[PDB]
């Protein structure tokens, strides 16, 4: 179903986990809070933020790769980064 | 009245925008979209981004600090600097 998953726990997050989907045109992506992720229908799966990245190992089995800084602007820096922007 | 609004036109410069909101915790903040901002209401307006920047002059008197790049990631880095981050 999806190329890439974007999951943020919070509205401070979501904001870098926008950020990093805007580094990706190639495919279908989904940008969504934690609480409403569906495991199983994604090709890769990025997770950002202090609290998605401590929640996500208990709602899901597949890999995925963290984007976390210590605080939101260290998040959204790393977001930016990790896109290469 | 607010002590400070943030104007965007649309959803992505809406991310900037919020960047912008993150910088500021001494008093009222409204975020909000060009179309539905009200004049003579706040002691500070900041625009965020090409589209908002271009249709302000029209809508208000008041003066306001623009903040806008060439493309969304470079306006976003101009939130971060307007702010300090």
């Amino acid at each position: 179903m999806y190329k890439h998953t974007i999951v943020y726990d919070g509205e401070v997050d979501k904001i870098s986990a926008t950020v990093v989907g805007w580094g990706y045109n190639d495919g279908k992506i989904l940008i969504c809070d934690i609480k409403d992720y569906v495991p199983g229908q994604t090709q890769n799966l990025y997770v950002v933020g202090g609290g998605a990245c401590e929640k996500i190992s208990s709602i899901t089995k597949e890999k995925f790769i963290m984007i976390k800084g210590n605080d939101r602007f260290d998040t959204l820096y790393k977001a930016l980064d990790f896109i290469n922007r």
